Formats: C-alpha cells, structure tokens, sequence
C-alpha cells in the first residue's frame, strides 16, 4: 500500500456506475460550445441546461471584445501577487465595477471563488472566536473553517431555531461570524436571511452572505437574495465569484467596514497566489458593469425559470422547491439507478442537465439539477419540458 | 471591538513604512505594460525585473493569438467544476500538453498554483500519515499541511541530515509524503535533491517537488530541477504552476503513479471550483507546447542571469546565493531602512524589482528581489547595473 490506496474505494465505486452502461456523468467534454445554450457533446448538437450561466454572459460581445483587447494590450497572464508585481490597470478597474455593483466602499478580488471564502473565513475569525455556518454549506466555506482556527459551530439545515440556539450558547465576549447562502445550489432554494440576520444581530455577530447563486437577478440593483429581502445596509461582507452571472473566475468580498482593506495585508489566499489574467478582470469588469443594468436579461431569465418550474411540477415530477425561488430547479428521483437511466436518456436525446456528484450530494439522495439561461428562448424551455415528458414516461418517473 | 480589530498591529506597521515617505511597495499598479520588460508605473516608463516572467510568454504571438481564438470560439468562461459542465476541448489539451511536456501518463490542472498544493497535499496524505516538509516551504504548501489531517514534520532549512534524522524517528509503517522545492522562492537557491530524494527512497516515503520556478530552463526538457539533478523516473508527483514560465493562472500535479486519475474523485479543490477560462487554458497549452522547444529562450534567460548576479556580485553587493543558481537574484540588505531607501531610488530611476513581503519574510531579513526574463537584452541588462551602481553608491550599499 501507499498514499493512493485510500482511493481504492472510489475507484471501485466509479466503475460500479460504469457497470450500468451510461455515459461517465463526471467525464462529459464540449468538444464545442455554440452559444451559452448550445455544445457538441459526444459529436451531438445538445441544449445546455446544466451549466450555471444565469445571464448568459459569457457569449456577451462586449465582455469578448473587452478580453481580447486585454490580451492585445496587456499580455496573458501577470505573474505575480496582488501585493507586489500582479495589480494592472484592469485588476483596479474589476474592483471598482464591484463597489459600484454593491454600493460598497470595500471590495477585494480572489483568484477563484473558492479561495474567497477559504481565505476570507480563516482570516476573520481567529483562535478564541466562533464561525457558525449551516449544515449544508458550500464545500469552499467548510474548507475555510477547517483551514482556520476558529471554533466551527454547525446548525441544523435551515433552522431559525437552531441558528439561535447555538449562538445563544456561546459566550458572549468574543467575536462570532454568521455564514449563510442567499440561494442553497443543491435544492436551489432560498435562505431566510431577513430572519437568520434579526438572530445574528441580537447576538452580536458580524455575518458573511454568500451570494453566488443570485448576482444580477435578485433585488433591485441584482445585488442578491440579501437585497431582495431588504437587508441592504444590515450585511458586514458580501462575497461572491464571477463563475456563474459573471462568466470568467474569480472571487470577491465587499464590505463598507472601515478597516476591511486590512484583509489584504493579512489573507494568505490573497497574498500567496498569481492574480488573474488582464483578459479575466477585463471579462468580469465589462460583465459586471452590464450586470448593473441587464434589464431585459433578467426577466428573460426569471420567465425561463418560472416556465420550467412550473412545467415539470405540471407533469408530475418532484422538485427541490415547491415555488420558482431561483435559478436552479432540481428534479428528485427514487434512486441512483432512475437517475442514471433519466441523465443518460436526456442526454441521447440532445439535453445536458447535471447528475448529483457524490462527493457533494448526502448518501440516499438522487437528483438531477437543471440551471436556466437568460439566453434561453421561449422555444428552447418547451423543447426541453418535451424532452423530460419523454425520457420522465419511458423511464417510469412520471 | 470586532472581528477587524485583529489587524490593527498591521495596520499600523503600513503606516510606520508609509512615515518613510517611501511609494507603497506593495500598491504598485502597472497601468500600462509594453512587453515583457517594460511597463508604465506612476506614469513614468519603468523596466521589469520583478515579474516572474521567466521566459517572456505572456506577450507570445502563438500565446496571444490562441487566447483570443478561444474567448471567440468558446466565450469568457465555462462557469462549472470540472466533474460537471467545466471540461472543455482546451482542459483536455493542456492536460495532454502537460503530459507530453513532462513524459507523464498523468496530469491533473487546477484553477491555480496554490490550489493545486493545498489540493494534492491535503488529499494525499491523511489521518495517521505523514508530510514532511521544508521549514522554509512556500506558503501554499504550509497551508495545504494545514486543511488536512497529517501529522506535520517539518526540517531545518537545507538539511539532508535533518531530514534524515526526522524521518528515521517516525513509525515505518505509515505511509509519508516528502515535500519539496527545486528553486527555492526567497533566495533563489537550489535543492540538494539528488541526495534527499535519497534519503526520501531510503525511508519508504513518496515525493513531491514543486518546480514552480524552474519549468522550461532546467534540465534536458526544461521538466526542474529533478530533472538536471538526475532523479527522473524517481519523482512520484510533480507540482507546479502555469503562473511563472507558462505565463497564466492554474495549477499542475504530474504522476506516473497508475492510480493518480482517482486524486480527481476526491479532491475538494479540484472538485468544488469553477475549471479555468478557455483562454486562460488555451494561452497555457501554447506556451507549454512552445517551451519544448525554446532554446533560445533558454540561453537568453541563463546569459541575462549570469550577467545580473556576475555584475552585482562584482560591485559589492551582497547575495542570496555565490553562484547564479536559478533566474532568482536577491539582494541582501542590512536593514528595513536600507531596503526602501534602495528600492525607491531604483523605481525613481526606472526600474522596478520587488521587496520583500512581510508575511512571508521573517524578522530581521531585508532584501531585494531581482527576476531574470528571457526577453532582456543585453543593453538592459547593462542599463540595470548601472542603475544599481547609481543607487547602491548613492545609499550607501556599495
Ligand atoms: C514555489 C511556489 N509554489 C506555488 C505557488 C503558487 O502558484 P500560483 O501563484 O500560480 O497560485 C507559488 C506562488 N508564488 C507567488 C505567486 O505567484 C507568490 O507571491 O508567492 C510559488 O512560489
Ligand atoms: C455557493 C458557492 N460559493 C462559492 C463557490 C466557489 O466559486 P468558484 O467555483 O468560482 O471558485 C461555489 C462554486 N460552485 C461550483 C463551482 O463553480 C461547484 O461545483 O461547487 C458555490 O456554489
């Protein structure tokens, strides 16, 4: 034995899914990408439904031009740490488009959303403070609190209750920091934030909203289901990643706190990492400023969900929400063979939707996950119910 | 008090600099940049040596040319995990390049260089296992120690005798994970590896190396440091970064090992981030393939570095290193006073090299940090020494 054998059982595991002789859902390539809503996968012509790409950015022609101007005038890549030969013009330029996105005075850029809240948590609270997260947080906040050295305190999946509870617990000298999702990416529902944010306050904690499944289609100005539900002023940080309205990488934090320009001297995911590309912070300078006024956009994307939601729920399937509260409608199944033989069906017949990974999803729990578009057409939303009328009878879900 | 008030000490130390009357050594913004070796820094046109731009890819035509193609044939990003929608065509070629590049079966990209060591060293090596490590280790690899569950061995800096002494007092059974480094960052000194890889084979331990700053100008084919010092075939992982000769974002692992593709069922890292842009991928694949074969590159960075750390050598200055080592040169200084009053006068004069960060320098160590680029000329290279010559005699250094 060595230091991979600890794999054998996931190995083992992945060829059992294989055994039952579906495409490998974890290994799919676009071989070509047509627009935000079309790819050639596996040399077929396949509507894209599982891709995450909320306002359909990243086909934008001002965010294309703006990159390859970028490339042209700046060169591919920086080399070099935001703290010493890594800040161009453009890096300057992408964190002025998010205080004006926000209407913050605070904002900082990550490489990758991912090491936004890896850093910004184990850099906020440190030996002697509490992080007090949602059981079902995203793997990146876990990984933030297990890279830090806070007291983690966990409360009960979606619980008010529980929220209050465990932080009513805690002594109340040190500094707490409440971690919640405005949207939830398994199921695609919503947070209580109004009411989570009254129970933080009352205990005196600072808290941090994760807003990347919301940004530019949730509150007046796009800024996220915290806007939306009035707590505008309320929310110490904001973070969030240009993987999904946005379309490029990255991550980000905004604050109005007066010293929150301190985490930059402090945060080693800020510090020890190259900063991204002059063609990525120009791509998500151009986005995010378009974002800002996205109008038709936005309610193209929220008909399309509405449209989906509602036809599925129509025809029978079971859904991760009772009503349309975002953009992601996950469809549950009976067990992981439906699900295979479901993904494997839309698939043949032209619709890539996401299979559940495992290393994400909790043991007895089978779905498939479908993200709309901006950029979906009216027609596109039709076809796509036919096709899960289709493969939902063959397969005995509906 | 709150969260922030953590980083008052920091705060203040930035202010202490800053009473100097120094520019802020690190808020420099490079609002134009020419080429490889020039760039436009408080309007004023400035020379590079600070970059890290080792083989002067970032402004390849090849480079630039396939980054743009790609931003139009496949937009500004793919907004998903590589186990889900995140795979395009380009992540498959930078794999396979990497593959090629190294005489690998495998190659695992992540979405940049410190993910890939919090990654793989976090995955690799778990509950009673072992990392041993470098105590002068680069940050990432210290803060991948830390996200998992290893007991942690760290050796006196540069010690094959240290490190054979720590590893012969662990249990035998245990499986371990001997950590690293080619060119070591700070300095800009080489590993004696030949003799701890060893040492490593000698206690039954794996091996990683990070060649971060030695890709495509040492060895044969330009693989590291491994690679000139005769150990290949005897390197179970190597990681880097795209971030320094490549001249992009992301991050690298390369094995032989049959069982390495299993790292990607379960590293969080891997798994739980946005998979690169295509540009950014795209503009990777073309300067890894381009690297294969670029002698005269080569031979240029090699000339330039030996005529840098020669001529500063020859006038006084004390360095990191007696022999031009790597396309590192640091100049060591006597004290913090000494160090901002010669980096100002080299930036008022047009040159630009870095200082040292305080997070990753420890105390009472002040010096300058010269890099080497491929695309220097020789009438630069005479230009910065001169400019050395100037503000070395006028502060006092020489
Ligand atoms: C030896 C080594 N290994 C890994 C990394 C991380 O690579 P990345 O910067 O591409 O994430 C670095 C980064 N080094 C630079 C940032 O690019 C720094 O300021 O620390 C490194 O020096
Ligand atoms: C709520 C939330 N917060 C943060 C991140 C990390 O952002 P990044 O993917 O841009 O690094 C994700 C990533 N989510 C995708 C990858 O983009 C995933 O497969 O998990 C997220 O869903």
């Amino acid at each position: 034995r060595d230091l991979l054998s600890k794999f054998d059982g996931l190995i083992a595991e992945r060829q059992k899914l294989l055994d039952s002789g579906v495409t490998d859902p974890f290994a799919i390539v676009m071989e070509q990408v047509k627009s935000p809503t079309e790819a050639v996968i596996r040399g077929k012509d396949t509507i894209l439904l599982g891709t995450y790409n909320y306002m359909g950015m990243t086909f934008d022609p001002d965010v294309i031009a703006a990159g390859k101007e970028a490339l042209e005038k700046f060169g591919s890549g920086t080399n070099g740490s935001r703290m010493l030969n890594g800040t161009f013009h453009d890096h300057m330029e992408v964190e002025q488009a998010l205080r004006d996105f926000y209407g913050t005075t605070g904002a900082i850029v990550f490489s990758t959303g991912y090491m936004a809240n890896l850093g910004i948590i184990s850099t906020l609270a440190g030996k002697g403070e509490y992080v007090i997260l949602d059981a079902d947080s995203h793997a990146s906040i876990y990984d933030g609190c297990q890279q830090g050295n806070a007291e983690i305190v966990r409360f009960r999946h979606n619980s008010v209750e529980d929220l209050d509870k465990r932080l009513g617990r805690l002594p109340k000298e040190p500094a707490k920091l409440v971690v919640l999702e405005g949207v939830y990416s398994m199921l695609g529902d919503i947070a209580p934030l109004k009411e989570m944010v009254a129970v933080a306050k009352k205990h005196g904690a600072m808290v941090l909203v994760d807003e990347a499944h919301s940004m530019g289609f949730f509150g007046p100005n796009g800024r996220g289901v915290y806007e939306a539900q009035g707590l505008e002023g309320q929310i110490d940080f904001v973070v969030g990643t240009f993987s999904k309205s946005v379309g490029t990488v990255g991550g980000f934090v905004v604050s109005n706190h007066p010293k929150f320009e301190a985490v930059r001297l402090a945060c080693r995911p800020y510090i020890f990492t190259a900063s991204l590309p002059p063609s990525v912070v120009a791509t998500a300078t151009t986005s995010i400023r378009k974002l800002m006024t996205a109008h038709e956009k936005r309610e193209r994307l929220w008909s399309n969900a509405r449209a989906l939601h509602g036809g599925l729920k129509a025809m029978g399937f079971r859904l991760g929400t009772e009503t349309c509260d975002s953009a992601i409608v996950a469809v549950m199944l009976e067990d992981q063979e439906q699900a295979a033989m479901m993904w494997q069906a839309l698939l043949d017949g032209g619709l890539y939707v996401n299979m559940a990974r495992p290393p994400a999803t909790p043991a007895g729990t089978f779905l498939l996950r479908c993200s709309i578009c901006a950029e979906h057409t009216p027609a596109q939303i039709q076809t796509v119910l036919g096709m899960f009328q289709a493969a939902g009878r063959a397969v005995g879900v509906i």
